[PDB]
């Protein structure tokens, strides 16, 4: 027992984190088989980076001006091309340790870990949720960009998230791995609205059944609710709704613990209604929302790769 | 920007993880060079658990009756020893992918990672800390025993930890990789005691550096306090006392910030004695122990392995 804010392990992930460097910036690229997936914005200098004409800037480059490094071995670049926001190089040699994968955009609510690296080394690893209003809350220096994100099922890595930018806001924002960002953003040196953003309902009562299965139970009530009742509840604390789809994919918690979803619902209504009176539910004293279902069943049950 | 729970990368670690199987039960081994490491308690069945005889249950076995195994592939065992709590099977093959590593007793509250592992496949990674009581709060189920805790330097990996076992309150005790239990605890199942924990006082002023680093300060207050005042309030709240060992170990912290180190107990003692007030801290509602100094240091300035 005992319930942790866990990340998938990194080895697969590490194998791919190279070095990039254009001009005189450098961040981080994903060498899979004979191809590298990095930030377009490696190709920008500090003039550019109010509105760069990406096309532009890349047109004045050629296969050499891009220098890509794997540990101490050097790249050979054979091509590159630019699709939506990341820079695809061909190199002449496909990775050895590359593993099985998949590129996978994600819905707002599910969650992933993080590798983040700096010039191409991995210098820790993380587990996040991408939020509603498609940011994501990480640990990001300057050099960061090009950590990616993922998830891992069995053998497959599938890469969900590449890491561009810090608003200023300091929350983070990235983009999937054809290039297109989550979210409203663009890669520029601009102030830009991210969404209100919702606490993930879903999330929130999986961790509460996640406590449950621990032990921690004082939070359970007499009382049940119906899914319209509780929505009225959600909205007025900024909540998602729920929806019966998210109640399915509760069925498996539910039936481990025998406490039906609605009724979960009703605690979680009374939370929200009276807070936690200085209590904590498996460690925090607020309501986690960073873990999915899917996660809790994992954690639970010892699901390994 | 960003401040986040953090592991280290497990890709050294993940390639060291076996199986151990002895009878009926089955856990997890470390391979280093050609010796393999993991829990003594894997050569008991059930009716020894209340006190096994270790010698003379160790007594009735023989090389050929340890089977390890590494992914797919059949390891050789040629000798067995008992060191403490821990087997050492000297198996015939140096584990090709042995990382530069040293065993390391580690101090309470000093922080590393577990990848937890079952049937020798990694599962997962997250960070942890030595309790002052020389527990650990896992995430650790049936089968996980074995699973080791680390920290990485540049290319080397020390290993601090190996699970073995899980009180019946829920938390988890171990060995350093010598087989020396951290702690009272005993490989038997036994009730056993704990004792006091107390929260790690250098770490949780590390954290509030963190916060400040990060923007979060609107718990900065006009007080500053005497290092007896803040120990008097330390003791009341079950803290750890400070010491200028301490004081000196965040200096990088003070320096950085501009903040003194007793300022900013002064900042500590005003969140004991009055909470939170409904705020939270770095995404936290409570006061976060899990983050050395180091920690702190190694996350703001992206030291990289
Ligand atoms: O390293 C960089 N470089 C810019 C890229 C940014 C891309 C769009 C044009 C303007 C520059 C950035 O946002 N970061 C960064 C990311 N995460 C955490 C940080 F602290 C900084
Ligand atoms: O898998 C086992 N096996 C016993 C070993 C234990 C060793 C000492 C004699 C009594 C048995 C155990 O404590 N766990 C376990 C560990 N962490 C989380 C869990 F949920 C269970």
């Amino acid at each position: 027992s005992g319930f942790r804010k866990m990340a998938f392990p990194s080895g697969k992930v590490e194998g791919c984190m190279v070095q990039v460097t254009c001009g005189t910036t450098t961040l981080n690229g994903l060498w899979l088989d004979d191809v590298v997936y990095c930030p377009r914005h490696v190709i920008c200098t500090s003039e550019d980076m109010l509105n760069p004409n990406y096309e532009d800037l890349l047109i004045r480059k050629s296969n050499h001006n891009f220098l890509v490094q794997a540990g101490n071995v050097q790249l050979r670049v054979i091509g590159h091309s630019m699709q939506n926001c990341v820079l695809k190089l061909k190199v002449d040699t496909a990775n050895p340790k590359t593993p099985k994968y998949k590129f996978v955009r994600i819905q707002p609510g599910q969650t992933f870990s993080v590798l983040a690296c700096y010039n191409g080394s991995p210098s820790g690893v993380y587990q996040c949720a991408m939020r509603p209003n498609f940011t994501i809350k990480g640990s990001f220096l300057n050099g960061s960009c090009g950590s990616v994100g993922f998830n891992i099922d069995y053998d497959c890595v599938s890469f969900c998230y590449m890491h561009h930018m810090e608003l200023p806001t300091g929350v983070h924002a990235g983009t999937d791995l054809e290039g297109n960002f989550y979210g409203p953003f663009v890669d520029r040196q601009t102030a830009q609205a991210a969404g209100t953003d919702t606490t993930i309902t879903v999330n929130v009562l999986a961790w509460l059944y996640a406590a449950v299965i621990n032990g921690d139970r004082w939070f359970l009530n007499r009382f049940t609710t119906t899914l319209n009742d509780f929505n009225l509840v959600a909205m007025k604390y900024n909540y998602e709704p729920l929806t019966q789809d998210h109640v399915d994919i509760l069925g498996p918690l539910s039936a481990q613990t025998g406490i039906a979803v609605l009724d979960m619902c009703a605690s979680l209504k009374e939370l929200l209604q009276n807070g936690m009176n200085g209590r904590t539910i498996l460690g925090s004293a607020l309501l986690e929302d960073e873990f999915t279902p899917f996660d809790v069943v994992r954690q639970c049950s010892g699901v390994t790769f």
